């Protein structure tokens, strides 16, 4: 036996040579894309037998063995139905559904707090799904960037505890949500901000990360960090959501000397600083595609799915994601909580970074916000959702009622 | 081909009969108790051959498939290592090791302000598990009976929401939970208490329970349907317990009054009434065992393992574990949801009711409670379980460190 | 030289006799009424000559003696204008104008809870004055009798400070305001209530008077004293307010269960029979000139102005005084002092119980309240009344601008 | 009839000729100062005539008259106890005593944020008295300059409401004590903040001070301000104080980015400039005796008792009595009103400026502070002054117990 060989006969259907197309739609059809990380050596060759001999363009059998020869074993899962979700084309279907029900939900309003995002129309609209086994889909506005706003917190909260251990960052920081009377306080009984995802906790959060360095490096360190979540696709920034962030942070401002009083920073930390490291890493930009794998990441146990290496410590994504579920989504948290049920967090630029465990990462994307400060597609898209599959962090696996389950076949 | 004769051979080594002491010994081995209800055929007809003539008791290919006939199907997938731990008899070895290494935390204080649970020893400690597929392992006093307190506050909301329907019911309560700095407040922002599993809360939820019938028989309903989820294993109530709360519920009284001044009530509600029902409930009586298979209910999606009977909605069982995840702990649910990640409820008694959803139920006990109001060996417990196997929340089921997944062989 | 003589000739005008209706009025224009206590000994043998010479209705110079020298050191300070208010004929016409002036605010809700308070027209308006040396004067509707309610609160604190002090007293209640938002708190820090004029505080100091007797005697012992600092005028009690406010005391029964959990009354107390008797303290009826009487023993230093009866000890009346200015119109409280700068005490029949210490006490009945909870006419009669004389608590003496001031000649 | 030499015989002795230090030691009996500016041109004419004659030291019936002349209708006042303290001696006798007994209260802790208290020495305790005529006593330390800090608080208040009136300056800052629990918000329920006796409220009312002007020219202003109230007695600024205020102002910053935020500034402030004018403000020195001027101007309606001139409108000494009454000693306030009854302010540097309204005024000064940030030595005075004396705002001036009263003769 040799697997490259069973793999022919799947796919070749008792003929006798396949055409690379076939092959091609094939393997997108599993939710792969060609520009797969995973995939380079056997796209790189089949590039070039389809230069070495234009002549065909079928394989035989080992010519298709020399090229998948490099990538076989991730070949074999995707055509052998072995990823998370096995009917990959049916489940973007949904999504495209589910997209479409969400796009007809035109409430809201733009943050208008800079000129920078008034500047984005109300009519962008996208959603892009990353697996945790790196199958993809889109559907909308998703190659426009926009910035993470406090979508970056959780994954600098990330980035803390990967580097120095839930023990330390949590010395600096609570781990429970305030509770819908405190959007008011910055710090708790304690006297340490409630979480790292309120303002003053990714503050706090800012504070720990790559100590002893320049502000320069720090930014540079923490986006070499987003790369690798997001399987080198876009990360980005923009100076000018920067600048206008800088000069309207009377707030932030207001925290940052509020946790000077109250000695709430690392010794030695330069406060006023540090505000402008926080200013930068909220002017981060990403796509929803490049985002969506980044929320994989965090789906995925710490491990990039479109690469396979490992980017955070699972002490730092299970810490994440507990954050997430119950502190995400501003005052909307709890109810989130309740009726959805994801690990998610929510931007002003109208971004939802959105977590299910063991299965998929997605990133919404809407400007028009509510009132509570969310997203108003995105939070519909993810109540539509859940309603829909059994994703609910309290769905059962065995009898869901009349939910799908996307992990299952027949 | 032939399943019952193919489990035949599984079990025969190819040898010539099966002594049936053998064939128990492998049922046993599997985490399934002879008592299970779904094998009383089964057994009921094991115990038709033990009397057909009482020695030899071996049993044929025939007479073999004359027993297991009824729950072959059941039965194969014990010994086809398809339950959710397969490798059982290892799993429980850890529960032993994870329970008396919790053993030996003998600090807390017993609730003392009644002399019901002031009579209960602080030596007292056990530990049951019932898997969402009936397997099942104590170590401890699981079969000595006590209140289950605000361990019953869920289950009561799965009742309710069972038979109601998630909008009614919290049209009555909240969802949220309180924040460490309202574990004081009975009402929300919008003047219902902030959530089912505080006192407030509970109380209302009561009050929703089998309207326009008396608390005689409303009692009845709610012991009916516990008995389903525990797979009629013991339930019982102390009225003991249910005098002193009675004689001693001045601040449930005080949550009372208010409630009835601020109109979180059903319309038609006799509140004084509704506080005695309310006390009724918190006597009732468990087991560890017996509660364990309650927790198993919910972890099942609805379904008690040991008997296949359907007996929350969905939706209940989602709503309750959601609302035991935020709000179970006490003061303790913030830092409980954190470390842990597994929906609980505490109660004064020293109870502990645990559901690892899709894997497993559980119920601790040992009387002697934290200065947070948890039992402290329960609390030791469940950090040292989330600890060992990747069954927090949010722990990956591909990628997990060196954490023990019991689920994989 | 000769005490009743000279005071005689001042009257007579170098007259021989004086008409005694003459007589009559010049002692009424000094704002004594000819029914004061202190009084009964001249008018008795006033008509008793008046049937012993009843022909002939005027004194000589020893007749005139005959009747004054009972009242006579009463009768000189009256007509040698040594009364606090000299000119009370000219100050009766402010507050008739200021009567007037109120009387055409007639806004606000009656209130309506039990349908004993909603039994009263909204356009009963009754303000009376009575001065710490007895002078009296009324306008409007001010001998209907109506219920203390809240109005009470001051009352009782003042006896169990007068028979148990300062310092035991405020063991079980606090001597602060709340704070704007904490009306829904019933205990401060240290578990007592905030203060003796918040309900909680109010059920607390009804549990500390005359300990150990049953209700009906505990009644009798408060009102036996309520009649005392009113002169012996109208005290009554209505059985009907009493019934249903029994009926429908939720929150307070609220109240009384929240206390005895967190051990807040004197040990051996039955709490369900203390908050009977606080129902029915709540139940006791004044009419506007039996009240303004009590006030004015507390402008008096706790002597009733128009007995002589020291009533409360001046430890009593100080402290009572002091959580007046600061908590006792609800929430209205902090702008009550700010502005009108006076120890009032509101209730929800409609009453404003006022305090001008040293001057004057008054009671301002209109059954309408604001959303606060005091009378609309009774909170515009104050507003009026301070910005018209220098009786602001911290108004000066000396320099008081365009302000009126009454205790002052020309 | 002369009214010049009545008085020249009341201080002759149906003798002779007065010897001048007889005259001016039956002056200083009284309490004036021969300092005292109302006696300028009495004492310029003493000087005078002093110069004339080395023989014969003593002052005829004419040049007695010659000097008293022009200051005569003073004089006789002070001659014929007509001050509002009668008898003086008696009543500085008793504040040695009181002194006497505070000088026994050594705990507390001088506070040590800036090295510019912490120098100061525990022992230093001072306590000056002004009356509502210019009677004048201290004991102990009462010319050692010191800051003002939170002192200077209610004087702004005062000169904000002096220059645009109640309703302008309450657009900006509330009229009610947050609550003891509420010590740690900065803003209301209106997003104003709770009253000027705070530090975000001083920080409000300093901005509404001469507005328009830059901060040299602004502190010049309340500089003199100062002055007037003071009579031209000492008032300073400590740029030391004044340093270590802004680098270490971490809460006040906050405070102030804060308010910022929430828009709670006139439009065109420039709040990091009026922070500083803030820290200048804290800064201002003072000794006993000058600040205790300054409260004798708040007793006096606005009118400095030492020079005559009016230097607040009633309006503004008014509400700043106020506001004293019910915050002015931090977390101390409500129990300083029910037990002293008096308004005063407290600051860190130990200074306790007091007010008894329409009597006289007070700078206490021991720098140990409480665990509440009052004066140890001060607040002990207070408590023993009001028990001794019928001073607290609700005693009776009629009925006061064994009390003394030190506005009568006997
Ligand atoms: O909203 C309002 C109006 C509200 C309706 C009456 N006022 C506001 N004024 N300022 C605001 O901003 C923050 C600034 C930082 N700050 C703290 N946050 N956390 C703290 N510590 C604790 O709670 C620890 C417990 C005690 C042991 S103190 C105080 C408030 S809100
Ligand atoms: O209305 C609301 C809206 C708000 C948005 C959530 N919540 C409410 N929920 N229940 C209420 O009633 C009170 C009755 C008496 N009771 C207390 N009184 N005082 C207390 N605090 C202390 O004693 C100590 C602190 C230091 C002072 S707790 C408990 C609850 S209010």
């Amino acid at each position: 036996p040799s697997l490259e060989d069973l793999l022919f006969y799947t796919i070749a259907e008792g003929q006798e040579k396949i055409p690379v197309h076939k092959f091609i739609t094939a393997l997108k059809s599993t939710g792969l894309r060609t520009s797969d990380p995973r995939l380079k050596e056997c796209m790189d060759m089949l590039r070039l037998t389809l230069q070495t001999t234009s002549d065909g363009v079928m394989l035989d059998k080992d010519l298709f063995k020399k090229c998948v020869q490099s990538n076989i074993v991730l070949l074999t899962q995707a055509f052998r139905r072995k990823f998370v979700i096995p009917d990959f084309m049916s489940f973007t279907s949904h999504i495209d559904e589910l997209y479409e029900s969400a796009k007809k939900q035109s409430g809201g309003k733009v943050a208008d707090y800079i000129p920078q995002l008034a500047k984005f129309s109300p009519d962008l609209w996208g959603v892009s799904v990353c697996t945790a086994d790196g199958q993809r889909h889109s559907t909308g506005d998703t190659k426009v960037p926009f910035c993470l706003q406090s979508c970056v917190k959780p994954l600098k909260y990330a980035i803390a505890v990967n580097d120095l251990g839930t023990e330390y960052v949590h010395r600096y920081v609570g781990k429970e949500p305030s509770g819908l009377r405190f959007n008011k306080l910055f710090l708790n009984e304690d006297d340490k901000p409630h979480n790292p995802m309120v303002n003053a906790g990714a503050i706090v959060v800012t504070s720990l990360i790559k100590q002893g360095v320049n502000n320069a490096e720090k930014f540079d360190y923490v986006m070499q960090f987003l790369n690798k979540m997001a399987g080198n696709e876009y990360v980005g920034f923009s100076n000018a959501t920067f600048q206008s962030e800088r000069e309207s942070g009377d707030r932030n401002f207001a925290i940052g000397y509020y946790l000077k009083e109250k000695k709430c920073f690392p010794e030695g930390t330069d406060m006023v600083g540090i505000l402008d490291f926080y200013f930068q890493l909220c002017s981060i930009e990403v796509t929803c595609e490049s985002a969506s794998v980044m929320a994989a990441t965090l789906a995925n146990g710490g491990f990039c799915p479109i690469t396979g290496e490992r980017v955070l410590s699972p002490e730092a994504v299970r810490n994440t994601l507990s954050l997430m579920h119950s502190c995400g989504m501003y005052d909307f948290s709890g109810q989130f909580a309740f009726h959805v049920g994801l690990p998610a967090k929510s931007g002003v630029a109208g971004g939802i970074l959105l977590v299910v465990p063991n299965v998929m990462g997605m990133m919404c994307w809407s400007p028009p916000l509510d009132k509570m400060g969310n997203s108003v597609k995105g939070i519909h898209f993810c109540h539509d959702l859940v309603s829909l599959c059994n994703f609910h962090n309290y769905d059962n696996l065995r009898h869901f009622a009349k939910k799908l389950d996307p992990r299952r076949e027949g």
